[PDB]
C-alpha cells in the first residue's frame, strides 16, 4: 500500500538519463561498486571511521526521502508517515523492512521503534569482502533510518542495530528512539558529523 | 534504442526489496548521498586521494556491465555491443551518451572512440558541493566506461574526458584508446590502483 503509493513517485527519464525519486535525482550502483569502495575505506582509514561516512551518507539519504514523504502527508497518521521510511528504504532495493512494534506521536516527541530487516544490502556486502565481523555492519541503513526518522520527529532520534547479519546472526534488527534514552546516546550522535 | 534490449534485465521486486540489473544486485542511491560522501573524501583525503576511489568505483560498476553485454553477444556487431555500455549508463541515471565517432574491432584489438554526456549526474553533483572544478570531474563516470571498454576488449582502453560540466562546459566529451596511444598513460592507469 505505502509501497504502490510511493512507487509511483519513482520514475526514470531516459532522455535526460536520469531517475528521479520524488524531488532527489537517483542513480543505480552496483552494491559489488559500493562493496570495493567500502573496502578500500576500511583498509586504508579502518573500521571505524569507514562506518561514520557510511552512517552520514545513509543519513542524508533518509533526511532526502523525509521531505519527500513530508510532501505525501495528507490524510496520514503520524505511524503511515513513518511507514514511508521503511518503504522508501525497500523501494530503493536497500533492504526489505518489517516494523515489529512501532510507538510514535510526533506532536508529543514520543519514539519507540522496532524493526527487522531482511537481506540488508549492506550486511551481505560486508560479508562478501570481510567475512564476518564483531559489531554490527549496517552503517549506510542504520544512517537512513536515523536521518529519515529525525527529520520526520524535528529531534534527535538514534538507531542502533541490536542483531546484525554480518556478526552472524540470522537477521538484521533495529531499535530507534529519543537521544536522551540510549545509554551512550552522545557518543552515538557524535558518528554523525563530518 | 536497444535501452529496450536491455530495460528486459532490469528486474525490481519490492515486495523482496531487491533490484538486480542482469546478475548483479543494485540500490537506488540519491545524488545528494554521494555528493556529502563525495565532500567528505575530498576534505579528508584530498582531491585526488578521492578522484581516484571513485574512478576506482566506477571501474568496478564498467566491468560488471561488459559481463552482462557480453551474455548479449547474440549476433550483435562490436559496436552493437560497444553500445550496450552507453545504454545501462543511460538506463542506471548516471548520464545520457551521444556517439561522435566509434572505431572498434575486439578482435585484433582496435578502439577509437570519442562520445558526448549530457546530464552527467556526477558534474551536475560535483559542482553543487564545490563549485566550478579547475579539471574534469566526472570521475565514476569515466571509470566506468575504461572498465566497460576494456573488459569488452580484453585489453585496457583508457578514457579521458576532455571536456566536463563541472568545468563550466555545457557538456561532457570523452576520447577512449588503447593504454599505448596515451603520452600519458601510464600515470592514468596509476588512479586504477588502490
Ligand atoms: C524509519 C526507517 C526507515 C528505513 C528503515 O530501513 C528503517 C526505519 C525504522
Ligand atoms: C563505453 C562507454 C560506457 C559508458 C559511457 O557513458 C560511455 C562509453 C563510451
Ligand atoms: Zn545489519
Ligand atoms: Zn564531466
Amino acid at each position: 500500500d505505502g509501497l504502490s503509493n510511493l512507487a509511483r513517485r519513482l520514475r526514470f527519464a531516459m532522455k535526460e538519463g536520469s531517475i528521479w525519486l520524488g524531488e532527489q535525482r537517483m542513480i543505480l550502483l552496483h552494491t559489488a561498486a559500493l562493496g570495493a569502495l567500502r573496502k578500500e575505506l576500511v583498509d586504508t582509514l579502518g573500521m571505524e571511521r569507514a562506518r561514520g561516512l557510511f552512517m552520514r551518507m545513509g543519513f542524508h539519504s533518509g533526511v532526502r526521502d523525509a521531505e519527500l514523504a513530508k510532501t505525501m502527508r495528507s490524510g496520514h497518521s503520524d505511524f503511515g508517515m513513518l511507514e514511508m521510511g521503511p518503504c522508501l528504504h525497500t523501494i530503493e532495493g536497500v533492504v526489505r523492512v518489517t516494523p515489529l512494534t512501532v510507538d510514535i506521536n510526533i506532536a508529543a516527541g514520543v519514539y519507540h521503534g522496532e524493526f527487522l530487516w531482511e537481506d540488508s544490502f549492506e550486511g551481505d556486502v560486508h560479508r562478501q569482502m570481510f567475512g564476518v565481523a564483531q559489531a554490527p555492519v549496517c552503517w549506510m541503513q542504520i544512517g537512513y533510518a536515523t536521518g529519515y526518522t529525525s527529520a520526520l520527529m524535528g529531534k534527535t532520534i538514534l538507531y542502533r542495530e541490536l542483531e546484525c547479519v554480518g556478526c552472524g546472526h540470522p537477521h538484521c534488527r533495529i531499535l530507534g528512539k529519543p537521544l536522551e534514552q540510549w545509554e551512550d546516546g552522545e557518543a552515538e550522535l557524535a558518528l554523525y558529523q563530518p
